[PDB]
């Protein structure tokens, strides 16, 4: 199943399929997790080793048995795909590297004021995979304050450096940001030219661009469908570069498809998987295991349950059949695609589903961004003027949680709508879509007024698909780096923010919560949080929304929006439902409910 734990000081030896130069550990399990063989990688940081070549170096893996022997080495860090994760998977790299030069082909420089104007440019810009920018003090005053758009094979650099001056980071194409935008266009009976950059097999033309999408050098593709009478181009898909960027001419030709790259997409990307079931063909490859199933859903379902099987085929000969089950074919091959595609076959093949994306275990602030915190939802009440009040967090397609106080006027669950994959407030109007209410579950030990249990779950009536600006944050099973969001109140006597906000703000020990608030009882479960001085909070209108906190690169919901005394008022830290105390009682009422 989805393994995000990892191992420090730790290098696992040999299954080396493939490795590269990556910024950190959490980059090169992405490339593991999006690899079609890696299971296991092992990432060197530049302290961990004096040979030049190996420093920054990601090795992706892979182990007929999930696992490898391993060393003790200090500063390493490996780890596991995160195949098999669901929402956990994305592409989408935010972080920013400062004092690491990313290397790679320099096609691009310009002037900027920040390392995020230089981001931003990256993303907008076709070809840019990363780039570094050059502060005002950089060594070589020709490229201070310089933006270096870059793109590389692989889109890994060919060398990272630590230096000075120099901060580094990736195009956020793949977290749906890009301003350009795609091209949804397929051109029926018309092929391209430019330059291959792999050639695989596909059934069809959408798988043909998934795989495009995903791959690091692809910008657009021909498919040749099975309708060619000559046997060696039919069901090749070619993925496709140009030194412009953009296709340089186009052939029309009969029984060729051909479309772009979906990377540029905003909010949404395809899923990074192929998730139809082909009648009468049969996928090639490497054979894995063959077990006898009822059914090819059935058969899919096994695939994606044996983490190296990348497709399969089942079969409908009666010789491979008994009354309710046939023989089905789990199949690997050197890069997910299958070697052969055949027709006219009695049988049916599809891919694995392990990379499918679709529970998992403000004063002071500034404003966010999209796709930030997609987990963020906003709660309000239509009765005949319609106005925020809460926020909650979403944890799973038809489930938000949120703090139970919210609904003290309004337990009613008919007047509520809840938004989500929403930045600014001023965006909803009477045509935007809204999440309504199924069930309110509220804590059984919450008193109307008081502030222990302050926890509630909402049943959605409809699911909610995931897309990089919507889906859910991890519940935990200390922390340095939490954040707290909302639309409420920038001031105590403040008012509701148009722009969603953040603040990052130190959790702070309950004994020293407790005597901030002696007329209160601070228990084990609640989370404090501030900071002496204050100045930074949570205030009314945020109440019911996370604060999540980053730990070993993994968000996870730490605390729910619950109370202050006043906001942000010196030495009274917010208070917040410490979510840990209460996963007996969300799985059990989530899948009580369910
Ligand atoms: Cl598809
Ligand atoms: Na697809």
């Amino acid at each position: 199943g989805c393994l995000t734990q990892l191992y420090e000081n730790a290098f696992f030896r040999g299954g080396d399929v493939a490795s590269m130069y990556t910024p950190n550990a959490q980059y090169c399990q992405m490339r593991c997790t999006f690899h079609p063989r890696c299971l296991l990688f092992s990432f060197l940081p530049a302290s961990s080793i004096n040979d030049m070549e190996k420093r920054f170096g990601c090795f992706l893996k892979d182990s007929v048995t999930g696992t490898l022997p391993k060393v003790h080495r200090t500063g390493a860090v490996s780890g596991h795909s995160l195949k098999q994760c669901g929402h956990q998977i994305s592409a989408c790299h935010r972080d920013i590297y400062k004092g690491v030069d990313m290397r790679g082909v320099n096609f691009n420089v310009s002037k900027v004021s920040s390392v995020e104007e230089c981001q931003k440019r990256c993303t907008n810009n076709i070809r840019c995979q990363f780039f570094s920018y050059a502060t005002q003090t950089f060594h070589k005053a020709e490229y201070r304050n310089n933006c270096l758009l870059k793109y590389s094979p692989g889109g890994t650099p060919t060398a990272i450096k630590v230096l000075s001056n120099v901060e580094s980071g990736f195009s956020l194409k793949p977290c749906a940001l890009s301003e350009i935008g795609c091209h949804m266009n397929i051109f029926q009976h018309l092929a391209f030219s430019d330059v291959d950059v792999a050639r695989v097999l596909t059934p069809d033309a959408f798988v043909c661009r998934t795989i495009c999408t995903y791959h690091p050098n692809c910008l657009f593709f021909t498919f040749y469908t099975n309708v060619w009478k000559i046997e060696s181009q039919r069901n090749v898909c070619l993925l496709k570069t140009s030194e412009s960027g953009t296709p340089s001419s186009s052939t029309p030709q009969e029984n060729t498809i051909s479309g772009y790259s979906l990377l540029t997409c905003k909010r949404t990307l395809p899923e990074p998987c192929h998730s139809k079931i082909y009648p009468g063909v049969d996928f090639g490859g490497e054979e894995l295991n063959v077990t006898f199933v009822k059914g090819v859903n059935v058969c899919q379902e096994t695939c994606t349950k044996m983490i190296r099987c990348q497709f399969f085929t089942y079969s409908l000969l009666p010789e491979d059949c008994k009354a309710e089950a046939c023989k089905c074919f789990l199949r690997l091959s050197m890069d997910g695609s299958p070697t052969r595609i055949a027709y006219g076959t009695q049988g049916s093949s599809g891919y694995s589903l392990r990379l499918c994306n679709t529970v998992c275990t403000i004063v002071g602030g500034t404003q966010s961004s999209w796709g930030e915190w997609p987990w963020q939802v906003s709660l309000q009440v239509k009765l005949t003027a319609q106005r925020h009040l809460c926020g909650g967090s979403l944890i799973g397609h038809q489930w938000v949680l949120t703090a139970a106080h919210c609904f003290d006027g309004l337990p009613l669950q008919d007047v509520w709508r809840i938004y989500s994959g929403i930045l600014q407030l001023s965006d909803i109007t009477k045509d935007t879509p809204f999440s309504q209410i199924k069930e309110i579950i509220i804590h059984q030990n919450y008193k109307v007024s008081e502030g222990n249990h302050d926890i509630a779950l909402i049943k959605l009536q409809a699911p909610l698909q995931y897309t990089e600006f919507q889906k859910p944050i991890c519940l935990p099973s200390i922390y340095t780096n939490c954040w707290v969001t909302g639309w409420g109140f920038s001031a105590e006597a403040g008012e509701i923010q148009n722009i969603l906000q953040k603040v990052n703000i130190p959790l702070v020990t309950n004994e020293e919560c407790q005597k901030r608030y002696q007329d209160y009882k601070i228990t084990q479960r609640m989370v404090c949080a501030g900071y002496k001085e204050g100045g930074k909070d949570a205030c009314k209108g945020d109440a019911g929304g996370p604060l999540v906190c980053k730990h070993n690169g993994m968000w996870r919901l730490v605390g729910i929006t619950s109370w202050g005394e006043g906001c942000a008022r010196r030495e009274q830290p917010g208070v917040y439902t410490k979510v840990a105390e209460y996963m007996d009682w969300i799985l059990e009422k989530t899948q009580s409910s369910d």
